[PDB]
């Protein structure tokens, strides 16, 4: 759908109806759930445009160890390093729910750029935003402990992928045990004895892949 | 003013930018003067301007459960501070305070948009900057992950000394004129983590202090 490309970084609320016949330059992709888009240290040129689904992005340690840098949803763009600054990928990019996406490669964005610089206005945006975030999480990992870091994550998966249920915040993240503690970046064993506390103290209800919080104010506290 | 031009073309935002477009910017930027101790902003107020350091050095901190602040990293000449800001203004999520005198030169949204508006060339390079900077600081991240409690502290302080330090005989020098009450103020809420990882380092043959400049292995 358009409504959720129009919502993307590169084209945000430009053109009325014209806005058409250039989705239409990009033939769209479908991945079932569990499928690796790209792998770490594998060429690339092309970055991806979420319609729907989720994506995670991943780096993985020497030793098999695994940290996840971010979760992609509908109208998040990624792949996009590699457009800018030509190199091998330095993240895998591996779909967590079905996902539809479209998709455009280095050349193409080009051309539609030297048009129309408001739209690198809007890259420089969404890579400043990425920039700070990663920033952000470096100061979290020195000087915030572990059930706060829990806690601000759960927080910023709210903020993206939230909806109220009530008096509560469902979110449904999609990940799975592992997946939340490498997306903390934090061991399984004190991840999962966080959301314990959390959810003995009620502010969080933990069900399938999806929690929903209950007490917002307490658990930002907790994060500060 | 020739080596003042040549400080602020070191800065991130110029990589790869033809020098002639750089001097055009710059030629274009108010260049002022901070005391030491001065609150250049704090985190949480209104975020559009990036300023470039001449000289002297900029600590940049976030605010702990103390009332203190953690030291999150420490500016020098060339090193940019607020740069995201205009790129995607809004809140600052840190605060940048002088630690000693300094000369800055910024910028907000509204001169780098002019800037890019005769330059659609700078826009390109501009994309390729951010992205480069990205890669290395999401690899930086990652890293730290995978690193243990204190040998996180232990590799930031290295990455520290790698900024501010001079190569000497394949360590590096890192001279400062600060007080031992402008250290301790420096560190903050950081203080009994650094000095841990201090007292490592030199228990380990690492650091060799010599008055006010101490001597680094690299
Ligand atoms: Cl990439
Ligand atoms: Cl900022």
């Amino acid at each position: 759908m358009d409504e959720i490309l129009a919502r993307a970084g590169i084209f945000q609320g430009v053109e009325p109806s014209a806005i058409a016949a250039l989705t239409k330059q990009l033939q769209p992709v479908d991945f079932p759930r569990g499928h690796t888009v790209f792998a770490e240290g594998e060429p690339g040129d092309r970055l991806y445009i979420i319609i729907s689904g989720k994506v995670k992005i991943g780096r993985r340690a020497p030793d098999g160890r695994e940290n996840l840098l971010t979760i992609m949803g509908p109208s998040d763009m990624f792949g996009e390093l590699s457009i800018f600054d030509p190199g091998p990928r330095t993240s895998s990019a591996t779909t967590i729910t079905e996902v539809r996406a479209v998709s455009m490669d280095r050349d193409a964005l080009r051309s539609w750029i030297a048009d129309r610089p408001e739209i690198s206005e809007q890259l420089l945006r969404v890579l400043a935003r990425r920039l700070r975030r990663t920033n952000n999480n470096l100061a979290d990992l020195i000087f915030t402990d572990v059930p706060g870091r829990v806690a601000k994550q759960l927080l910023q998966l709210a903020q993206r992928f939230g909806t109220q249920e009530g008096g509560a915040l469902r979110v449904t993240h999609d990940l799975t045990q592992e997946e939340i503690a490498q997306l903390v970046g934090a061991s399984r064993e004190t991840v999962n004895k966080a959301l314990a506390d959390f959810a003995h103290r009620g502010w969080i209800r933990l069900e399938g892949k999806s929690v929903l919080i209950s007490d917002s104010e307490r658990l930002a506290r907790r994060a500060r």
